[PDB]
This record gives structure tokens, sequence and C-alpha cells, in this order.
């Protein structure tokens, strides 16, 4: 392992979503307790035991019970994911969106488990460290230029997608990756229509387990009632909106974009969120949240077979009698139903 291989802006990209690092000071944002079980010792098991303990946390809620029911189901759930809350005693889980907190935690931490894996199995052989990481990937990452019409598209997707109620930060884009993990292109349903390049913003500790195992769907013992629109792999059309879900702060204020072209077929049209959304697609092939604001039709311009929807993002007349999401949000349950494409490195220049 001498000279690494490998295009130095490539390096670049490896040793950011390879720092272990960082993904504990993550963890330790997320008030994971690194101490008493750190990251090294994962287990997949846990993960599953944690979803299952957040399981018997819905089925508190559900049949509303808030006495020892919800308070025993939240300990027995802390002790498979070790927590650290110091002072306060440690917090009842009540709500969807408070769910929803901890299987973003549980999903981030399997990313890490995939991710710790990758980098030791390193060994030291004939291969640089950085190298070896990206052969582990199993997934290609051709970099860009910033002159490519490529680049031309992702920028102005970028920025004319920024929604406007996501105004406490800036995105400028360092730099722009070809993605082909292998195997993804040799499944993806080609027949599916409605071919288009939609957003996948997700942390930094969960990048290797995403270009190398893919965006996978919910395990079944997840809690139903924790994701938005059922068990999938939800996207977006305005960058913005995925851009979110990187989690950047202000001291941290780099992240990843994942442009990737979902073949989303038929849409089934909500207005307000439902996690039975699965059962309910009969034939369709994608559940699509119906918001205010989205790019119009006059803007769709074509990237290798897949409609990229630029242009301002102007109203679209939607609006729910009965909650109106403000922005459109797709999701496919199926993997074969997503082929990664471009990877945008980003920073955020957040306003004070
Ligand atoms: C419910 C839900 C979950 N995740 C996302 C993302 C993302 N992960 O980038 C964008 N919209 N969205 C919506």
């Amino acid at each position: 392992g001498p000279e690494s291989q490998l295009d130095l802006r490539v390096q670049e990209l490896i040793k950011l979503i390879c720092n272990v690092q960082a993904m504990e000071e993550m963890m330790m944002e997320m008030k994971y307790n690194t101490k008493k079980a750190p990251l090294g010792k994962l287990t997949v098991a846990q993960i599953k035991a944690g979803y299952q303990s957040l399981k018997k946390i819905e089925d508190c809620i559900r049949a509303g019970q808030h006495g020892r029911a919800l308070m025993e189901a939240c300990n027995e759930f802390y002790t498979r994911i070790p927590h650290d809350f110091g002072l306060r005693t440690p917090p009842l889980i009540r709500t969807q969106k408070e769910l929803s907190e901890k299987i973003q935690l549980l999903e981030a931490l399997g990313d890490i488990e995939i991710a710790i894996k990758l980098v030791k199995s390193e060994r030291q052989g004939l291969e640089h460290p950085l190298d070896q990481h990206y052969r582990n990937l199993h997934c290609a990452l051709r970099p860009l230029d910033h002159e490519s019409y490529e680049f031309k598209v992702i920028s102005q997707y970028l920025q004319s997608t920024h929604a406007p109620t996501h105004s406490d930060y800036t995105m400028t884009l360092l730099d722009l990756f070809e993605v082909e993990k292998d195997g993804e292109k040799e499944a993806f349903r080609e027949d599916l229509h409605n071919r288009m390049l939609l957003w996948h913003g997700s942390r930094m500790s969960n990048w290797v387990g995403i270009l190398s195992h893919g965006l996978r769907i919910a395990p079944p013992e997840a809690p139903i009632t924790g994701y938005m629109f059922g068990k999938g792999i939800y996207f977006a059309d305005m960058s913005s909106k995925s851009a979110n879900y990187c989690f950047a702060s202000r001291l941290k204020n780099t992240g990843l974009l994942l442009l990737s072209e979902v073949a989303l077929g038929q849409c089934n049209e909500l207005l307000e969120a439902n996690p039975k959304a699965e059962g309910l697609l009969q034939g369709k092939h994608s559940t699509k949240g119906l918001g205010k604001m989205a790019p119009s039709s006059a803007h769709f311009v074509t990237l290798n077979g897949s409609t990229v929807p630029l242009g301002p993002a102007s109203d679209t007349g939607i609006l729910n009698p009965d909650y109106t999401l403000n922005y459109n949000e797709y999701i496919v349950y199926n993997p074969n139903q997503v082929r990664m494409r471009y990877l945008l490195k980003v920073q955020f220049n957040f306003l004070q």
C-alpha cells in the first residue's frame, strides 16, 4: 500500500464518509451512549432488539397506557439501546414524531455497523487504506467536472429547487460524483415509467452503508406507526427538503446529497399522511404525498433518460379541506425502483 490509486477528489470523499471519529460525535449528538456500548460492539441483533422494543412502545401508545406499561417499555428499549440523558430522568416515547426520532437513530446505527465492518476489513496488504475501503464499497464513484452538462443541471437543480421556507441556510455544491453501486443497474425496473431524478439526504454516518447496501426498507419488527408513509424509501423533489435530513450544524456545515433515478410509475396521491399507505397501493408502484409547492412541469429537462424537475418550484394549487403538506413526498417500497446515480458534496451556508 504505497501511493493511492484513487482520484484525489475521491480520496477526500472516502476519508469523509469513513471517519469513525465523527460517527461517535453524531451518535453522541443524538444522545446515544457510546461509553455504555461503543459503536465497535454493535450487533445487528441489538438493533433488531431495539426495533422490537420500539414496537412494544407503539403498542403502549396505541393502547393509551402511560403508566408503567410505557415506563417499563421505554426502559426496556433504553437497555438495548443505551442512552445518555445525564441529570434528567430519561424521557417517555409518546408520539409518532418521537417514534420516528428513534427509528432515525436505529437506522443510523445500523448504517454504522456496516461502516465499521468495512473499515475493520482493511487488513494491511498491498493496497492503500483509502483504496481498500473503496473496493469494499462495491460501488463506483466517478468524479464529474464542474463544467459538465451534468454539473450544469445539478447546480441548477440544487439551488432552483431550494424551498423558500428553508431560508435559514444557502447551499453550495463543492463537488459532484457519478454513482454506480454494483448490481443496481442490473435490477433497476427499466419497465416502470415516470422515471425521475429524486433527492435523498441522510446523516454523514450513513453514507458507507448507503453506497454499499443501497437504501433498504425498514425491517419487519419496526413500529409501523413510526414511518410517515409506511416502510419505504423516501424521496423529495426539492433539494432543501432532503438536505434537511443531512442534519448539518453551524460547525459541521458539510453534507452529502443523493440524487438517484427513482422508478415511480403510477402514483397513489395523498394529502394527509398515512403510514398504512403500502396496503392501499393496489397495483400502483408508489405513494405520492401532495404538497402546495413543486417544480412546474415547464422546466422538466431529461438527463440519461430520467426527468429532472428544474425551474422555480411554483405553486401547485393543492389544498386539503379536512393539513396540507407544503412539499411533495415520494415513496417507493422496493429497492428495484431506485438506482443511485449522482452524489453531491454540499456545503451549507447558514444565516444568523
Ligand atoms: C418521511 C421522510 C423521510 N426521509 C425523507 C427524505 C430524505 N431522507 O432525504 C426526504 N423527505 N423525507 C421524508
